[PDB]
């Protein structure tokens, strides 16, 4: 499990409200959190699958 | 069928605006809701198909 | 062709802004109207191609 | 190429904000606008695909 | 690779505030950006896999 | 008192939200709404005075 | 001093970022306040020298 | 009337959302939209008066 | 000079970012500072005129 | 003129998005430029007429 994995998700200073998956290493699970649509940090996927899979 | 599908819908303190599907005891079918995009509870579901088939 | 189909499009009172198809008696055809998220009636439609088949 | 083609794009009185392709007969090609969600002209694209074939 | 994958993320006049892929010649990769949704420029691009090929 | 005083306010497809004044039949006087700043449609003054005085 | 000067302040649905200013009774005096551009109460003055002159 | 009056209005690079006036020869009359603030072509009036004026 | 010149500027509460103008004593004279738009405290000048006759 | 008229445009650290004009010796006039609202460099301009006069 790569080290960005245990990073906080990072909305960013855009506008919009897109659904985006992070990896709540204290749940050991990925949930849901609003990504601003700018400046993405590496904990944030677009799919639920790849997030499990990468910080699984 | 779980405890969790007779839960009522919860949107959350996001501001996304999103569809999603939670099961409605007394109608007998999933209908949709307005989820905000962040902490979730456990009768949210993406699919309308996963909401028929786990709250059926 | 149901009676649902001849029902005026309910928008409700939901926030979000979701386009659903719905049956246009006077028209003859499927259109679009923006869908509030929550407590929707019969004729509202996700696919078009299921609104046309329905209401055809 | 249909004379529907020609006309200019519009958004209509709604409140959502879809992106529709329309056709640009001064630049030759579809070009995205956005939609207010219901009155749709003709000039009005889900796929850009469809646009092209259609007014190409 | 194409001139215009160095220029700058163009948002555009309009409303909308949808997700696209610019390419950051600074970073060497595609990131998002907010676009607007009417008068895109070319480094735009509604796939990301079309973004890195096309610039890559 | 013009037909187009009766028309419903239009805010238009572009990003920028200014405050603009329609005249609202319903009520018997002008209302201020939201202008995104392109496209315009005839029910929409810049100045309250003017509104008042056109759909007086 | 009219009924409607101890309302208290409404910013209404709308996204604008508009000051605008109110009378606030318990103060004695007119104060800002961000109205959101659409459907405003009486207790709404564009001018601060107004505020005080009819709520005075 | 100077031949920039033909140009199509610019909005540039930048993130301001300013109400601007260019003239629009297809329409024969000044028409607003959404400027960036930064790097303005030629079509491009802080007041209608002067566009008309200009491109008259 | 007021004792309240001598205040830090204070944006407040609210999302508005408008431009008032504030005393810096240690530099001494009115700066810019973006104000929200509610709950303003005393070195908070909408003129900069204001602002350099009172604390200067 | 002032050596400052050939300092760049500073937008600086705020979050507002002001049309401020500088002087521009390259092209030998004002532009415009966003100013984010606080900490102005002194090639910074609310007015036009300001701008062309001491920098001209």
């Amino acid at each position: 499990r790569p080290d960005f994995c245990l990073e906080p998700p990072y909305t960013g200073p855009c506008k919009a409200r897109i659904i985006r998956y992070f990896y709540n290493a204290k749940a050991g699970l990925c949930q849901t959190f609003v990504y601003g649509g700018c400046r993405a940090k590496r904990n944030n996927f677009k799919s639920a699958e790849d997030c499990m899979r990468t910080c699984g």
